[PDB]
């Protein structure tokens, strides 16, 4: 069973700068079906920890961990809004973020570093922050874990900081 130190008290965090230099216990990238490099977050994440994407190719709206060493890569794939409609888009978007969230919590860390998933090429040419952001909540609210949003534009940084402040 997983046990804290006294002081934890769960948090959400926002950062811009890139996810790879991230300063917790594990990172989720925002993974493709296949596992390919990718582009944006993925290929940042493919640089820095190549050897976890082997074997890391897993269907949408589901998570895979693989470790780099001992440091564990979370492989989130939401969906491409290009290929599926609105409504089913947004039930595996919702569920990839469940998935991470039990990733999360079965390996005991305390402290997980997420990107904002379907908001980059895969969102369909549409602003996607609130509609991943509040799924992102909705899985992680339930864990204990301290999460870090990393984002690199700094109106969406604005924004996430926002959404996070008005709810404490
Ligand atoms: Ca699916
Ligand atoms: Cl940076
Ligand atoms: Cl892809
Ligand atoms: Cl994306
Ligand atoms: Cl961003």
């Amino acid at each position: 069973m997983k046990h804290h130190h006294h002081h934890h008290a769960p948090s959400y965090r926002v950062k811009r700068m890139d996810i790879a230099k991230n300063d917790e216990e594990c990172v989720v990238n925002a993974a493709n079906p296949r596992g390919l490099p990718g582009n944006g977050v993925c290929k940042a994440v493919y640089k820095k920890w190549p050897e976890s994407f082997k074997n890391s190719a897993t269907p949408v709206g589901t998570a895979k961990t693989v470790m780099c060493g001992t440091y564990p890569v979370i492989h989130a794939v939401g969906p491409n809004f290009s290929n599926y409609s609105e409504s089913e888009g947004d039930r595996e978007l919702a569920a990839a973020y469940r998935e991470v969230a039990k990733e999360v919590t079965r390996l005991g860390v305390n402290s997980v570093a997420i990107p904002l998933l379907s908001t980059g090429v895969y969102s369909g040419g549409k602003d996607r922050l609130t509609q991943s952001l509040n799924h992102l909540f909705t899985a992680m609210d339930s864990t204990d874990a301290d999460v870090v949003i990393y984002c690199r534009d700094k109106e969406w940084e604005k924004k996430i900081s926002e959404a996070i402040q008005m709810r404490t």
